[PDB]
């Protein structure tokens, strides 16, 4: 029963965030960001797998069709933690010019790591409202 986390001040412009574990691809949602429509480094969205298990990989489907196709971090990373306190980085992205539309962030762990929380995180301040489709764990 992994829930979704992610940074409380986003508004939901469109969509609904159950649309982010229903396994389908093709719903999404439609976040609005404050700050004058700028996501700042460190924000993140991702999951609370509930209790710590070992992840073997993931699959995270950012941006979505139609509206907001572009609206994506340019740099982000994937990151985990056991403690909702302290993250460890597993990858650094840079998706400047990637094409419009949904973008699969896809990660298998040939040793599996040990999580209770793993999200995607912003690195650098953007212009840009967001949108996202899927979060998925790979494990056990
Ligand atoms: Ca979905
Ligand atoms: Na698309």
């Amino acid at each position: 029963n992994p829930s979704l986390i992610r940074s409380e001040s986003w508004q939901v412009y469109e969509g609904n965030e159950a649309n982010l574990l229903d396994g389908d691809d093709n719903t999404g949602v439609w976040y609005k960001t404050l700050n004058g429509d700028t996501s700042l480094a460190g924000e993140f969205i991702g999951l609370d797998l509930g209790k710590e298990i070992k992840l073997d990989g993931i699959r995270f489907v950012i941006g979505k069709n139609g509206g907001g196709s572009s609206d994506k971090w340019n740099k982000f990373k994937l990151e985990y933690s056991l403690d909702n306190e302290s993250w460890t980085t597993i990858k650094e992205y840079d998706k400047t010019g990637a094409p419009a539309g949904k973008d699969v962030i896809e990660e298998s762990f040939e040793t599996p790591i040990s999580a209770k929380y793993i999200r995607l995180t912003n690195m650098e301040n953007i212009n840009k409202w967001l949108t996202f489709s899927e979060f998925a764990i790979v494990s056990d």
